[PDB]
């Protein structure tokens, strides 16, 4: 069963601020379940657009309709894929869960564009919930999905606003966090001062990605992540 | 079965600040479950007192003792009724849930009074839990919920008061109404603080907003329960 | 079954700031479940170190594997024991749950020390969970990861706030007294004790009023025997 939801939020600020905030959105007080975020790949493609894949870990609980052994708190992984076009001031993002996909797959697409008439950045989100099994509890799944969607809409807008206002996070592998911080800082400067302006972090990136990959080898999620990295969600 | 709880909090500030904060208390980082707040009716009565009814939506979970089909995350609607007397610096407020009432009804009365002698505003709260073999469990649940609510109320109000004193908005349940709501609320807030509370005294903004909300409410399952509740006289 | 976890966090600030923040860490937006914190005992010992025992109450839920009547939201009590050596810029802390210990006991030790090479305060934490093995493991790992995050975010929040809304007593009738005591203590702690200038504050009147109130409330609480028992223990 497939359930679709959609939302629009308008940020009263420039595209550059919104996109930077996206890359720095966690941690914030409105997203308590997020535990870590790592950058898996990043490059500027030949067309001049930034392509990034990130991996998030969160705590959470499966719905009450699942088998009892699967109930309770656990950690889940999310892939996040994005493209930024600095010349057109556009961004597209996609997320999906990497685990529990037979029970529930939740995919979210968001596009960001600038409304010059109102000097604001428009974020249009579409979410697809794909539920595996029970039709007998259709209404319940529906209710659940709506509730999840509504919570996510709020968390997204509050968290982004928080970060935007602040501008004016851990690796899943603690031994990589310091390296991540060093890379992220380098990237943030380059992103704001060079890339978005149409105008450098190789050592920091190398150290960090080597650390993350060594950690990922030992993680059960790696095959699922590799598989998802094969997908082309924007195609 | 009826369980009663009471609490008092003293805000070390003036009535105007506390009352304004009440109308703008959400969102705040201490109340993650609140999803929207709408103004259903508002007027100054012939005695000069402000009468307001609002409608809140929250996410939440029913207690573990309910039927398995009812367990899990859901959304609930809350009615909020208030009277403000600016001459006497008093406010009274009442909330109750509109749905799930067969399982649990939770009613809260709060009075706010300015004590000029101690330069403080006293908030006295009373909560009545009316529950439809597991008495001790219901008691524990009610105590815990109450203690959580006391904390969230004082922390959230303090957060908002501090923001207003040193001088990110709430959603409508109907996203197509949120922008209209923001415009109405802005107008009201200015009138409330600068004119009403000072004894010196938004129709277009109100009209557009309320027309939007009512059109959305027609389509909501909660409308009959809301109408019923609006007939009640909690004070 | 015993499950062990460990973590390290480095705060880019001085020992005094980190230690003060520890005693004022709640409330903060990253720890929604904490409902109250009370000081049960405090003294400067003959060696010049601050010995404190505190009692925290939090809301929470037992794991899904417990009997159905025990499921659902509840309140739980935590003991927190600490020692501060201002001369050496060291602090050690210990927490454990006082109730439900037959189901799950969670003990955490944290040490704070100053790394002069990096001008930072190092916090080393070790957690022991004493308890469907895989499910318990998943639960413990998840709880640990959540707690590591809440601790670092909450501490950073409070440190930043003081560099640039108070906690409740479990007994509401004692909160005002607690605030008066805590304020006095805080001022002394930062201005005198951490600077090696005093082993005795002027907070005795505030302490007396507050502790008398708390103890009167504690007599009526089911947790008192468990608290007394835990206070007999010597975690360090």
């Amino acid at each position: 069963m497939v359930l679709l939801h959609k939302s629009t939020h308008i940020f009263p600020t420039d595209f550059a601020s919104v996109s930077r905030a996206f890359f720095n959105r966690y941690p914030n007080p409105y997203s308590p379940h997020v535990l870590s975020i790592d950058t898996i790949s990043r490059n500027v493609d030949q067309e001049g657009n930034l392509r990034t894949t990130r991996l998030l870990k969160k705590s959470g609980k499966l719905p009450t309709w699942v088998k009892p052994f699967l109930r309770g708190i656990t950690e889940t992984w999310i892939i996040e894929v994005s493209v930024v076009n600095p010349a057109n001031s556009t961004m597209k993002t996609y997320t999906r869960n990497l685990d529990h996909t037979g029970i529930m797959k939740v995919e979210e697409y968001t596009t960001y564009q600038f409304d010059s008439a109102t000097s604001s950045t428009i974020a249009d989100s579409r979410v697809k919930f794909s539920s595996g099994f029970n039709m007998g509890i259709k209404s319940k799944v529906e209710d659940w999905s709506r509730t999840k969607f509504d919570e996510n809409v709020k968390k997204s807008r509050m968290g982004m606003a928080f970060v935007i206002q602040k501008l004016e996070s851990a690796s899943f592998a603690p031994e990589c966090t310091d390296l991540k911080t060093k890379y992220d800082s380098c990237f943030n400067e380059w992103y704001s001062e060079k890339f978005l302006k149409g105008k450098e972090c190789s050592k920091q990136w190398y150290a960090y990605t080597t650390c993350v990959n060594a950690a990922l080898v030992k993680q059960g999620i790696k095959p699922a992540l590799d598989e998802a990295r094969e997908e082309a969600p924007f195609e």
